[PDB]
This record gives structure tokens, C-alpha cells and sequence, in this order.
């Protein structure tokens, strides 16, 4: 796999989204990997809806949190929308997505990386964007503006974000909230320290969508 990986490069990362107050970050993510895979596969790039996975996903739970390897199932057992067809709300609703008609794209599995593992989420984002966790709830990441982010930042994760690239010292992330936040809605945040957690838990839980 190669020194640097930027899926922006290869037209495979949609715009940057805001998922506001609600807590369906793990609906972004798992959206973003979509988006990508479905890129990579076809040549088109689309926008999903992050709408159907908070209102769809049974095993989530909407704006309190959820599990991007749910939403992952879910795309690849029945399929997702177009985002235009289900745009984002910013609430829960009651599950729309039969009333849509058919799905706009279907994947064919979800994949974790092995945690705690560098190397393999290296790969994983060779392959595609990833699915990944970490741990936002400190100021210094709240508050991060730019450049390679070393923390400070402990192993709780407690937020879903997506890996579309990497370099030598550092991991891409693409965050949900809004352009405004970081470099232009993404963070790079270093790799490499020998702490098998990720910096910020960064490697705790990492989910990709299989489409073959
Ligand atoms: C993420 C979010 O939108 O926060 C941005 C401010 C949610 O809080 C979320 O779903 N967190 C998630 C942690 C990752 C996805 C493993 C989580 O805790 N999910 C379990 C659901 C519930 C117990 C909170």
C-alpha cells in the first residue's frame, strides 16, 4: 500500500456534512464509506442518505447514538437512498425508506478491521474509506483547527467519524461537522506513536462496507 492515500484525490469523497445536535454520527460515517466503495466500484459518486440509517437502522437508536456496523448491515441487507431522495433531517422519524421506492444503491457485506492495529486500518484505507471511532469529547479536539492532531485526547471513544486517507505520520479523517470545523471539515490525526489504542482511540472499532 502506498505512502499517501487521499480518496478526495480519487473523486471518491462527497462534500462534508454538519450532522448538528443530533447524536447520528455513526449514520455519517457509515454513509461516507458508502459513498466511497460505491465510487470505487462503478465510477459515480453519490450522496446516501444518512436520513434512512437514523430512521432505519432497528438496532440504533436515531439521534441518541448508534453503531456504524449496523447501519453497514443495513445498507447491505436491503440498501440506501439517494440523499435528494432522503435528505437529512437532523431528527428521527419513523423509517421512510419503502414509501422512496427503490433503493438507489445495496452493498453486499460489512467488514471490521482487526482493532488496535495499525497496519490493518492502513490497509483497510488503502482499499476504501473506513468506518472508524474515536474520541471527540475533549476540548483539544473539539476545539482542533488544523495540522496534524497528536491530542491531548484519551481511549473513550464516543464518536463515528471516517478515514479517507492517510501519510506517514498522520490518518485522514473526514468529521460531520460542517466545513467550518478543522481543515475544511477534516483532521489529520498522527499515527505511528506505538500506542495500540490509535491517538484518541482512533483504532478501537473500524467498519468498512463490502461491495463486490
Ligand atoms: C455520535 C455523535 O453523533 O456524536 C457527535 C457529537 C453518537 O454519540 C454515537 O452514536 N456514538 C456511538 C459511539 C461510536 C459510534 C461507537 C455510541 O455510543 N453508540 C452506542 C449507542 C448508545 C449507547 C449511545
Amino acid at each position: 500500500i502506498p505512502e499517501y492515500v487521499d480518496w478526495r484525490q480519487k473523486g471518491a469523497v462527497t462534500p462534508v456534512k454538519n450532522q448538528g445536535s443530533c447524536g447520528s454520527c455513526w449514520a455519517f460515517s457509515a454513509v461516507v464509506t458508502i459513498e466511497g466503495i460505491i465510487k470505487i466500484r462503478t465510477g459515480n459518486l453519490n450522496e446516501y442518505s444518512e436520513q434512512e440509517l437514523l430512521d432505519c437502522d432497528r438496532r440504533s437508536y436515531g439521534c441518541n447514538g448508534g453503531y456504524p456496523w449496523s447501519a453497514l448491515q443495513l445498507v447491505a441487507q436491503y440498501g440506501i437512498h439517494y440523499r435528494n431522495t432522503y435528505p437529512y433531517e437532523g431528527v428521527q422519524r419513523y423509517c421512510r425508506s419503502r414509501e422512496k421506492g427503490p433503493y438507489a444503491a445495496k452493498t453486499d457485506g460489512v467488514r471490521q478491521v482487526q482493532p488496535y492495529n495499525e497496519g490493518a486500518l492502513l490497509y483497510s484505507i488503502a482499499n476504501q474509506p473506513v468506518s472508524v471511532v474515536l474520541e471527540a469529547a475533549g476540548k483539544d479536539f473539539q476545539l482542533y483547527r488544523g495540522g496534524i492532531f497528536v491530542g491531548p485526547c484519551g481511549n473513550k471513544v464516543d464518536h463515528a467519524v471516517a478515514a479517507v486517507g492517510y501519510g506517514p505520520n498522520y490518518i485522514l479523517i473526514k468529521n460531520s461537522w460542517g466545513t467550518g470545523w478543522g481543515e475544511n471539515g477534516y483532521i489529520r490525526i498522527k499515527r505511528g506513536t506505538g500506542n495500540s489504542y490509535g491517538v484518541c482511540g482512533l483504532y478501537t472499532s473500524s467498519f468498512y462496507p463490502v461491495k463486490n
